[PDB]
């Protein structure tokens, strides 16, 4: 199944949700935590100017990217010079800001504007956390309750507007990282949540997640 791991994630989430992990009673949510499953990448900041320009974001490694409206993406590495350009094909090329390339000067100017805004005006998600091919934003959408961000490495991140809680779902670890209201970052193996269960708040977000992954799978291309 070649859908950037979305099918796998749907299965991991059906399985956890079907186990009804909050209904239980011997809830040992801390027993489901697995430091071996800590994500390498997540989105630390984002800026939606999608009407006209696109969606800018920062990864936790301090790389910056933009998904332009024409469906190309440009990434500036944390060195502040190396570029990675992804055309619509998915085909990738590499360049530098200092080479001053005619073909991308407009997109580079737009990316630098995004970078500056995020640096000056936004705070990092998971800033207090040392993390464990640079992925890029494959697709995204927002509901009234969340923004849903699907990375090229198959991770899905859901940022909930009401309480600033966040889910980072990693299907290759079959794991979920939950950033709670107090900015506490905790990583769970999903199969250990089936077993030890969890609080009703995490259970509810995992139910919403399932629905969001269903929505990504329902609208490919």
């Amino acid at each position: 199944h070649m859908d950037c791991h979305l099918s796998d994630m749907l299965q991991q989430l059906h399985s956890v949700n079907a186990s009804k992990p909050s209904e239980r009673g011997l809830v040992r949510q801390e027993e489901a935590e697995d430091p071996a499953c800590i994500p390498i990448f997540w989105v630390s900041k984002w800026v939606d100017y999608s009407d006209k320009y696109g969606l800018g974001y920062q990864l936790c490694d301090n790389s910056v990217g933009v998904l332009f409206n024409d469906s190309t993406r440009l990434i500036l590495y944390n060195d502040g010079d190396s570029l990675q350009y992804i055309e619509r094909d998915g085909t990738e090329s590499y360049l530098t800001v200092s080479s001053h390339p005619n073909s991308l000067m407009k997109k580079i100017t737009l990316l630098k504007y995004f970078r500056n805004y995020m640096s000056e005006h936004l705070l990092k998600a998971g800033a207090n956390i040392t993390p464990r091919r640079l992925p890029y934003l494959r697709t995204w959408f927002r509901t009234r309750s969340a923004i849903i961000l699907h990375l090229s490495n198959g991770s899905v991140q859901i940022n909930f507007f009401q309480d600033h809680t966040k889910l980072i779902l990693c299907p290759l670890m079959a794991a979920v990282t939950y950033i709670d209201e107090k900015r506490d970052f905790r990583t769970y193996r999903l199969s250990l949540l089936e077993e030890y269960g969890c609080c009703k708040e995490l259970a509810s977000r995992l139910r919403y997640a399932r629905t969001m992954v269903d929505k990504l799978l329902s609208s490919r291309s």
